[PDB]
């Protein structure tokens, strides 16, 4: 049974730069809701594979990759922010960026217009190349995850579904992605990034 | 050069449905934005297509969509709305509906069922099938249009895009579908439908 | 674990309008390899599962809904076709079918515009809608099964991915189809309509 | 108006490999189509563009990708194939294929599953990442256009789609691969290779 994790710090920690309110509605409305589908898209799975209903499971995969997706992608996220955030990243992972991708600017303008570049909802990552051993930045749509439909393993991601920004920014995903770079938790990053580079 | 419509009624007509703040961010800025992606896409077609440069015109394929199917769907879902609108509709349109659908009711229910469906940015549609004769439902993702990717032609319409609840409703999509139905500018509808049945 | 189902007549029971080099490829090799390929993906699927491992079965969609369609549709299109078949259905399927369509012939013309229409493999599909009571023609791509991932109950379907017609009428998939027609089982597919019928 | 290229060799000059009958039905009437069906489809797209018709803009763009992609690849196919070709490539393309695939062995086999992977009719492509100023392998469904789709520049392209090799090889698509390799124009491949090399 899948479950929802607590979030790392006060729903009020990111702010100013991601208010209360979305990190509450987020967290416990859109993440719980990902969870809960999920659960019981799996139960439905386990019975359609038990029972050889191969309709059922195809039916369901809709449900599965987006509650699935969506239970990944925001439990990274998650980790990915922090109140203590902010600034730029260290040893390795900064020299993959500044090498992968020139610099940590010529990075921030990459990742930013992946995500800003997203129409409708999505997610724009920074994600790792393990066949290929480097960094690169891709985007997904909805909930699709990374790894499950790409392969590359996360490392940064950041949410441009609107309910992720729009109580505060409105439309302006802009003003949004900018702020944001406040509270990236790179601790947590050079963690993840460490981890495939084993 | 495509425009953006005049709304047919004032920001805060749709009160307490759908508030002010919502409509004219939704109108100004969201349709507004389309209108102008659209022109610019669209020049860069005409460019490529003088050029018989393939590459282009298929590259150019996704923002065309997104954006031309934003103006389609907006500028129509204007004249779907209304401060004096709700009840239900009458004459043939309601004949068809209750025939198509078993009831009015009944009706609400598959178009809200496939509205709130829709999982990410998303349309739900009243259509009309020209070459079976009869209303059709259908939910289409984004921004793509209905009679574009459908053939279908559009009635109703029903935007389910969290920029288009979000603010007021918040995570609460339902909330927001069973509100709209008190704004449903039935004299619109009821034209659209005897547009097609010619 | 799903097993290959024996054709219902020889090989060459379809001859001249489906060669026995099909025929035996299309069975023995392409279908044969679809469940074979099918029982492998579920296994891991049943392993990802277990242990909750959302990537892994997100990553598994692909090769589970093109294997399991696969085995799907041709599972089914086996019994859509017979050395006896061709003509005419008759009694409620024909009258159904004069009904949405207008007449027989018009349908043939409809479903062969369906399967001719397909860019890239795929499949063209008369199958029933359960909600709104009737016929519907539908086209899905490579192996994507009708009822998983529409919900029309299939009736019959025709295979166009190139393997099912190139070595006897090569690109000229519109011979193929001309052709099947008299090979079709109709009273498989009265069968299938008639079980549909609630 | 786009013409259909004449191959730069004869039909059968590419045997055993890929016999006459394949390739002389592969470009007088698969690629043929695609031009004349592309013309057509352009025409009919200037024609919406300049009504400002943007539901029949998106309503082609399925016959435009399809048919504009088909044209692409193919014509890029037939040059990266040569009756003299097989063996390595050489100098700076060769250096890159080490650097960014271990050995030109290892790209074979990564180029290859990418072919042989592909699910339905599609590409396997070599292609040049103009941003990360690397080589890079992907796959494209049907006739989806490398560059149009990808960013990708691109240099070798791997057609399987069934039409291009199910008369000889049948459903055994390895055998396919293999044998390509024999044909694979690497002049015509460097000299791409170097194009995009700024
Ligand atoms: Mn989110
Ligand atoms: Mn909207
Ligand atoms: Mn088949
Ligand atoms: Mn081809």
């Amino acid at each position: 049974k899948h479950s929802l994790p607590d979030l790392p710090y006060d729903y009020g920690a990111l702010e100013p730069h991601i208010n209360a309110q979305i990190m509450q509605l987020h967290h416990s409305k859109h993440h719980a809701a990902y969870v809960n589908n999920l659960n019981v898209t799996e139960e439905k799975y386990q019975e359609a594979l038990a029972k050889g209903d191969v309709t059922a499971q195809i039916a369901l995969q809709p449900a599965l990759k987006f509650n699935g997706g969506g239970h990944i992608n925001h439990s990274i996220f998650w980790t990915n922010l922090s109140p203590n955030g902010g600034g730029e990243p260290k040893g390795e992972l900064l020299e993959a960026i500044k090498r992968d991708f020139g610099s940590f600017d010529k990075f921030k303008e990459k990742l930013t217009a992946a995500s800003v570049g997203v129409q409708g909802s999505g997610w724009g990552w920074l994600g790792f190349n393990k066949e290929r051993g480097h960094l690169q930045i891709a985007a997904c749509p909805n909930q699709d995850p990374l790894q499950g439909t790409t392969g590359l393993i996360p490392l940064l991601g950041i949410d441009v579904a609107e309910h992720a920004y729009y109580l505060q920014y409105k439309n302006v995903r802009p003003d949004y992605l900018k702020a944001i770079w406040n509270v990236i938790n790179w601790e947590n990053v050079t963690e993840r990034y460490m981890a495939c580079k084993k």
